[PDB]
């Protein structure tokens, strides 16, 4: 099952929600990662884009702990094994908790896209994608928290969208993974957020997308606009 087993922030490792272990316990370890029930298929497809499952994945509940991270520094996400067939983008978001992330109602979170990578090279379909880069980087993805971002408590939502079946309506498969973070330092900037259940439609061009035919039209990364300044 492809999921995030842990992250590195401020040079410090935080173990994630081990979906292969923790669900099988009454009292799993505390983690900054949200708990999920995604022990079966492992994804949320287009039929679930307006369900609460798209927010933090299936039946997700708040993580108990929070990780500090300096604005302007990097977070590394460590993925477990990713199938080569599962080509697609990697997208990362922040939603402010305006309060404690351990108790925030996830249906109220409004996410800002802070990082996104798409089709890297489509010369030879199905091409080389963000997820391919992640695999080549020892199954790790890295993002930078914007240096200008306002200090505060945020849910960090990191997602792969696998496109191997995405020419089918509702065929794109989304793998969101959420973490509680506290951004320190920083500036006063914040993006305008989008509700989790408003991030994607099954008819979006980067959602209903054929990776196998000529890619001379590029790939339009889905979701709301990337934060800049
Ligand atoms: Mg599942």
């Amino acid at each position: 099952h492809g999921f995030v087993s842990g992250i590195v922030a401020d040079g410090k490792y935080y173990g994630g929600y081990l979906v292969n272990q923790y669900p099988y316990m009454s009292n799993p370890p505390d983690t900054i990662a949200w708990s999920t029930t995604a022990t079966d298929l492992g994804f949320v497809d287009g039929t679930g884009y307006q369900s609460p499952d798209i927010i933090c994945h299936r039946d997700a509940k708040n993580g108990k702990l929070t990780a500090t991270v300096a604005a302007g520094s990097q977070i590394e996400f460590q993925w477990t094994t990713w199938p080569e067939s599962h080509h697609g983008p990697l997208i990362t978001y922040l939603a402010p908790c305006n309060g404690d992330c351990a108790t925030v109602d996830k249906t109220t979170l409004k996410f800002v896209k802070i990082a996104a990578q798409g089709l890297i090279d489509g010369s030879n379909p199905p091409g080389v994608w963000a997820d391919d880069e992640m695999i080549a980087n020892n199954n790790t993805a890295t993002v930078t928290i914007p240096a200008s971002y306002a200090p505060g408590n945020y849910v960090l939502r990191h997602e792969i969208i696998a496109l191997h079946s995405a020419g089918n309506l509702n065929g794109a498969q989304n793998y969101p993974q959420c973490f509680n973070i506290q951004i320190t330092g920083g500036g006063s900037a914040q993006g305008s957020g989008t509700a989790g259940t408003s991030l994607y439609k099954n008819t979006d061009p980067g959602i209903k997308f054929d990776i196998y035919s000529d890619l001379s039209g590029g790939y339009p990364i889905p979701g709301p606009a990337l934060f800049n300044a």
